[PDB]
């Protein structure tokens, strides 16, 4: 199976401390908080139902997506460097579901 | 417009402190961590996109939903009593789009 | 109501990162850090008694506030681009007893 | 000069962390947050103009006031153990113009 | 390969708290926290070099670790039902060299 | 007697908080949580069968080690500054069994 | 050289937190506060005259060292586990002057 | 009774925050830290056994218990302004032993 790639409009942040708060995701993404689309950030749980470390947010658009993922990529939040991967709302829910995307 | 309700298998989280964490939220469910259906668990942004202290799971049935809400309504999370309401899945995402629950 | 506004001495903090700490506000401030009034500075709660993002100085002179202003509004602190707004006693007075200023 | 002691409706918090927020002053009152007059937290500085580690807080009653102080004084906050003191308006804003209180 | 299993001196703790810390561990153990062997309590971490919930510990004898599961096994630590499972040394030490237990 | 400690892949840390988790551990170690060895960290006892303040890591190397000491030691974990000593397994070792380590 | 032992009217702290006062120390003693001789309560400073988190206080008796050193070793001050060792005044003036005790 | 005073390399700390930490004390005397004698301070406890807001310290020599107090005297700390007296150790083990100076 190929999730669909076409529109990116979300970003996966991967490597979250076990610590971090809804305060220090908005943070980290500083001025492209306000560029999020619903009212809602994912907090993802693995295949045992643990905290996984990734988060999912949908953002305004595609280039919002590309310049969080510009800026944030590796970026240190709370002495940790978080991955921001630009990727499909497809992606996404794919993954709410249990999959696991190869795509990197 | 009231959204439909026939289908209660989702939880409402409120009042979580600022500095809450995935794993204070898993701790908080206790047994009811391992009846989460999806692998997210939804962090509620308001009408200005700052952190609301609610949060949304959907739960594997109305059953565990309800044994969900009827233990775990009003427990201490750091000194803070969290309200955990019974609500379905349109009631869940009226809110991620801006709506308002009226039901309560 | 409209709060007066004939002496414009203080100003307005919006959209303080979350990570704020009066030492931040201070060395944002930077040379007006010693133009302060008092030995105060008030952070704002909501409506609800949330945390707003907002605060509120009171400055030496109304030419000092016009100067922070200036200098400072959507200046960076911690990748959020805060705003700075001169205002009157009044005006802050009246948002801490929970009023809303509609001048902008 | 003694300031009037009569009301003690306020609290004082001293020995705040460094990294202390808004957010943290909060979930570190618990229940207390919701017992909280008017919508300013007074943060003090020093007569250097640089952070005391102080703050001051006005709540709904003396007894509301003595009993955050009860539950809160001493209490973690980060890498800190905060003290609670029971005050009064006139004791918060008599230090608020630079004075010094002489009772513990 | 079979990890040897005659002699069932240790236990594994299971679900733990997220919020479980080694006071927690001693106290939910009660009368069997003086059976402990080593100066040491093993946490585990999962195949992915993260935390698994699990814990070993060595008791004294294998009486005292049947004991020790018969009392505890599902015992409440912080709103959760804990494992408690008897094993062996080689069980234990298989594990921590990156190995899975088939034996329930 | 002296441990032996010509082969320094472990590290000790050293008044570890009270309230600490297996996950607060690896926040704090970061970019260096991938570089632990086995499938275990110590967390260790003293001569009563408390919790001692110390836990015990053996890493994927030396050079590992050495660097996660550089950038760990002293740094903070909720209400500590938690010392990181790079060390033997045989010095691990012996104070699992309940041995005194007197380098420092 | 060994400091002379026959005579343990003194009490040593250890493992205070560095922002320990001296109200912290007296409400850990409880009713041994009281049994204080001198009027004052040594701090003790370390090799590169730092805080230790050490402190020494001579009592009214070895009986009333004793029974403190019984009632308050490893009770908890403000998270830590505070150390009280029955000592001579000999043993105390020694570390004053920079010895240290092979004694524990 | 008066203490001798031909000694005078101690000072007495007066005044102290009611919350007084080491960490606040050598802070406060900045460079002169280094200058203490002995790995003691000495924090004083009126005659109810509470604690009184001074302390006492013993310095290498006279002249850095003078320089000491010179930098030191009316300096802030937290939120008072401490005063800082050149003194014997007569003088401070008068007080250790219940005397008022």
């Amino acid at each position: 199976f190929v999730p669909p790639t076409n529109v990116r409009d979300c970003i996966r942040l991967r490597g979250l401390p076990y610590a971090a708060t809804i305060e220090d995701i908005l943070d980290f993404l500083g001025e492209f908080a306000t560029d999020i689309r619903t009212h809602g950030v994912h907090m993802v749980l693995n295949h045992q139902g643990r905290p996984s470390g990734d988060a999912f947010i949908q953002m305004k658009s595609a280039d919002r997506a590309f310049m969080a993922a510009q800026k944030c990529h590796k970026k240190n939040m709370k002495d940790r460097y978080v991955e921001v991967f630009q990727c499909s709302a497809e992606e996404m829910n794919f993954v709410l579901m249990g999959g696991t995307l190869n795509r990197n």
